[PDB]
């Protein structure tokens, strides 16, 4: 469907110039307003002119995200408008990922923030994998975005690792590979080394160690199905436990 913006159950027809650019947030990636409501929206735009690679990469993202609405922890679209030039996609304007999070906070991550995210985002990938067939596999804190309102959800789409790795790189502050000058070196210390596992010293509990533990199993014959994997008392304890991430967000984003 084209033409229309959906806010919150409320359908508008509109075109392009019924939004006002302010800015890029950076593919390109603005930061508009609807001038009909105030309501303010991230868009991508792409060109027709663009690269045949990107562009093809791009179609099919929408796809899923067309067809993921039922799913609460991946960014929604709310429309899209076709002009002869460019394709715009109104996409659920979120406040920054975990990697900009991790860069304000200048330090570790805390663990119950690092809890919600992991079950926002196993249920995203069992969720894309049930539903879709789609296998991510590239979690890393630069696609795990959040916003004011305390929520979590995956953008820009095996997949057990990568979140492993993310989960120890915000919980330390440190990326374990940060000092691998290339890519292939990064492949030789995953294949080469034991698997980067939590600190024993940081106060984290042996429940957030277990499942980042199971992350890293370096045999993917030994890597848990993901109904083995909701049922790790990790993700069951952060299932049901309050925590005001909407307040620990305003708190990092209000630093300098
Ligand atoms: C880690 C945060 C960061 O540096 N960036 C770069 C600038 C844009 C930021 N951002 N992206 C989105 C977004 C992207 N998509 C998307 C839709 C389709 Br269809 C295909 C591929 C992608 O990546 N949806 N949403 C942002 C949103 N929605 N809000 C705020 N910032 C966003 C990420």
């Amino acid at each position: 469907q084209t033409g229309y913006l959906t806010i919150g159950g409320q359908r508008y027809q509109a075109e392009i110039n019924d939004l006002e650019n302010l800015g890029e947030m950076g593919g390109q990636v603005w930061k508009m307003r609807f001038r009909k409501t105030g309501h303010v929206i991230a868009v991508k735009q792409m060109r027709r002119s663009g690269n045949k690679e990107e562009n093809k990469r791009i179609l099919m993202d929408l796809d899923v995200v067309l067809k993921s609405h039922d799913c609460p922890y991946i960014v929604q679209c709310f429309g899209t408008f076709i002009t002869n030039t460019d394709v715009f996609i109104a996409m659920e304007l979120m406040g920054t990922c975990a990697e900009k999070l991790k860069k304000r906070m200048q330090g570790p991550i805390p663990e119950r923030i690092l809890g919600k995210m992991t079950v926002a985002i196993v249920k995203a990938l069992y969720y894309l994998k049930e539903k879709h067939g789609v296998i991510h596999r590239d979690v890393k804190p630069s696609n795990i975005l959040l916003d004011e309102r305390g929520q979590i959800k995956l953008c820009d789409f095996a997949d057990v690792w990568s979140l492993g790795i993310s989960l120890v790189e915000l919980a330390t502050g440190q990326f374990p590979y940060k000092n691998c000058k290339t890519d292939f070196e990064v492949l030789t210390k995953v294949l080469q080394e034991e698997p980067p596992l939590l600190p024993g010293h940081m106060g984290f509990s042996g429940d957030f160690q277990s499942f980042v533990k199971d992350c890293l199993t370096k045999d993917h014959r030994k890597r848990p199905k993901y109904n083995k994997l909701l049922e790790h008392s990790f993700i069951k304890r952060y299932e049901t436990l309050e925590v005001d991430v909407a307040s620990w967000f305003k708190d990092v984003m209000a630093k300098t």
